[PDB]
């Protein structure tokens, strides 16, 4: 459980914007994708567990981490489709080959599940945790935060997030069981220090969650990857959490029906990487060991 980032940041130009990523080691990729409101930093205590098992890659989504901000920015910016445009292009640029192990969290799971559906022959295994595995209803959403996420989706969201930064300053530490040090919180705050559109990714993301049918485009995307994952023979590792947040109740029951799946449970709420990184890392390394027998 340490505060230092993992690896060296590297940069690739995508569509006029510089995108930042970690790419350590050699071999077939193990591709770790963060969601909201995090960055490659989320995985810093987990990626070392896979040392020597492949290329250890963690990309910063556009507008997040050390990847450039989009300008102009406004309520239309940083939707799922736009993130997928940038991330598809970066993943193409990284020359990943056809034995990718995906390790995904939160919106990283919506992006990674959809990429895997579209590139299924190229995916050797999928490890996922606190994921958006299917469209949901509000009743599925954690009770502790249902009102706040409704408010992000409303016109309240601009003040709450762009002015007050509540997703970074309150949702993120409130969905970690242990207290963060100032350096850890600073690494999460860093991309979003500035009021206004610098914080737009952390407001656009809750507006994309497929809940009660809207927004319809993301609902259709998640419908598609849910139906595909539930019948896919690709090896899976489900990293369950207690108490958990998002992958609980009926969604957790759904994920437990997926084929070719192993499971572990760790302590954590939503950003479980900060509570149990070594247990998560050890499960992923064992999974990759099995998929890549030495
Ligand atoms: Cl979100
Ligand atoms: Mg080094
Ligand atoms: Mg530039
Ligand atoms: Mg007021």
């Amino acid at each position: 459980l340490g505060a230092k980032p993992f690896g060296e940041k590297k940069f690739i130009e995508i569509k006029g914007r510089r995108m930042a990523y970690i790419d350590e080691g050699t071999g077939d990729p193990i591709l770790f994708q963060h969601g909201n409101p995090t960055s490659s930093y989320l995985w810093r205590n987990i990626m070392p567990h896979c040392a020597g098992l492949g290329r250890l890659i963690a990309c910063d989504l556009i507008g997040m981490g050390d990847s450039d901000k989009l300008d102009p920015s406004g309520p239309e910016r940083y939707a799922y489709a736009e993130h997928r445009d940038y991330l598809d292009a970066l993943w193409e640029a990284l020359d990943l080959g056809d034995r990718v192990v995906l390790v995904v969290h939160d919106w990283g799971s919506a992006l990674g599940f959809d990429w895997a559906r579209r590139h299924r022959e190229r995916v050797q295994g999928i490890a996922y945790m606190e994921a958006i595995a299917m469209p949901i209803e509000w009743a599925d959403f954690p009770e502790q935060c249902r009102d706040l996420f409704q408010a992000f989706r409303s016109q309240a969201g601009e003040e709450l997030v762009l002015q007050d930064n509540v997703f970074v300053e309150q949702v993120l530490p409130g969905c970690i069981l242990r207290p963060l040090s100032e350096a850890e919180m600073a690494a999460y705050r860093e991309p979003f220090l500035a009021a206004g559109e610098a914080r737009r990714p952390t407001l656009s993301w809750p507006r994309q969650i497929p809940i009660a049918g809207t927004p319809a485009d993301v609902v259709a995307i998640a419908r598609d990857y849910a139906g595909w994952l539930s019948e896919s023979p690709i090896p899976k590792l489900f990293i369950n959490a207690e108490p958990g947040a998002l992958t609980t109740g009926r969604m957790r029951d759904f994920c437990r029906t997926w084929p070719n799946q192993t499971e572990i449970t760790v302590a954590g709420a939503h950003f479980i990487q900060e509570d149990s990184p070594d247990e998560i890392g050890a499960a992923i390394a064992a999974f990759v060991r099995r998929l890549r027998p030495a």
